[PDB]
């Protein structure tokens, strides 16, 4: 059975703390094996990798963001929270060919180029089938794995697995790995992910996003909507 990785539901603070976030792994202590990683949903459904291998964080992100390991939990700390800080923040973990999404935490703040290119929607019947597509640009396509995450209210993140795009080689979450086919076009820089049988159970918004090893979650579509409805 897979891990269960555990934040705290909902954090607050206010402008100027300094305030840290935690992730557990349910098999024990978080080690550096685990390469840790931190994106940060704001509203808009707007995803950014914010720290990755525990400790190392991503081009561009603010300095104030910061990763660690404390008390056998992976950490990432603010330091001097800002308004535009009140997000939702997950971690991941590796557990050696697979990652595993923490439930994610609502951090308030009292008080207050690489593209991945998604549709926004796909609306099918109840039986159907989707190919979902992300196009990369403005980057080498096969220099990055490329991941592809569910969205369902209620239900955090949930990583379904992942493509190498030089290979066409996938891994995937044990309860995507009867249900998910990845495929890539090397010539059109695009990656799929395609589906049958869907229900309603499959209704959420699917993301994908660029990895690198040792590194992050830096980049991520836009997700597609994916509602299945009579
Ligand atoms: O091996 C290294 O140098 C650093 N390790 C990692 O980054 C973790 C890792 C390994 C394999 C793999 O397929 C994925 N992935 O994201 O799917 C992630």
């Amino acid at each position: 059975s897979q891990a269960v990785v555990t934040q705290e539901s909902a954090l607050t603070t206010s402008p100027g703390e300094t305030v840290t976030l935690t992730c557990r792994s349910s098999t024990g202590a978080v080690t550096t094996s685990n390469y840790a990683n931190w994106v940060q949903e704001k509203p808009d459904h707007l995803f950014t990798g914010l720290i990755g291998g525990t400790n190392n964080r991503a081009p561009g992100v603010p300095a104030r963001f910061s990763g660690s390991l404390i008390g056998d939990k992976a950490a990432l700390t603010i330091t001097g929270a800002q308004t535009e800080d009140e997000a939702i923040y997950f971690c991941a973990l590796w557990y050696s060919n697979h990652w595993v999404f923490g439930g994610g935490t609502k951090l308030t703040v009292l008080g207050g180029q690489v593209q991945l290119q998604q549709p926004g929607a796909e609306l099918v019947k109840p039986g159907a089938s989707v190919k979902l597509s992300c196009k990369a640009s403005g980057y080498t396509f096969t220099s990055y794995l490329m991941h592809w995450v569910k969205q369902r209210p209620g239900r955090g993140l949930e990583w379904i697995g992942r493509i190498d795009p030089n290979s066409g080689g996938t891994k995937y979450s044990e309860k995507f790995k009867s249900k998910a086919t990845l495929t890539v076009d090397k010539p059109s820089s695009t990656a799929y992910m395609q589906f049958s049988s869907l229900t309603s159970e499959d209704s959420a918004v699917y993301y994908c996003a660029r990895y690198y090893y040792g590194a992050y979650f830096d980049y991520w579509g836009q997700g597609t909507t994916l509602t299945v409805s009579s």
